[PDB]
DNA sequence: AATAAAAGCGGAAGTG
DNA sequence: TCACTTCCGCTTTTAT
């Protein structure tokens, strides 16, 4: 199956939802969600998974915080900003 | 100086 | 066993 952080990375490289997600420093690995359009993205996440209920950003973000222990994604002290790890980008 | 609102946190049970 | 999902409760930041 697919993993969460991959679903995000792909769009960031595809620009499929530029209105909902964008790079802050595409080199450093930072990205940020639109405070207004974040729901329309989490909605598409719950669709690609086929969950019983519709996916809300609050629930999706609850998943991101579980990447903290492994390092895949670490929250930033900024608003709605997270950071990928190097291994995911490539090396 | 208090607030209402938004963001963020995390345990626990549950799911495909 | 995984990778979340869902739920509820609390805590923290910000804007006004
Ligand atoms: N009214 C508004 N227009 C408004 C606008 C912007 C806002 N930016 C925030 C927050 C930013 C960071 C927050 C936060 N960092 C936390 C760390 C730990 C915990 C915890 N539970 N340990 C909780 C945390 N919450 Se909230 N709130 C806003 C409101």
């Amino acid at each position: 199956k697919i993993r969460l952080y991959q679903f995000l990375l792909d769009l960031l490289r595809s620009g499929d939802m530029k209105d909902s997600i964008w790079w802050v420093d595409k080199d450093k690995g930072t990205f940020q969600f639109s405070s207004k359009h974040k729901e329309a993205l989490a909605h598409r996440w719950g669709i690609q998974k086929g969950n019983r209920k519709k996916m809300t950003y609050q629930k999706m973000a609850r998943a991101l915080r579980n990447y903290g222990k492994t390092g895949e994604v670490k929250k930033v002290k900024k608003k709605l900003t997270y950071q990928f790890s190097g291994e995911v980008l490539g090396r």
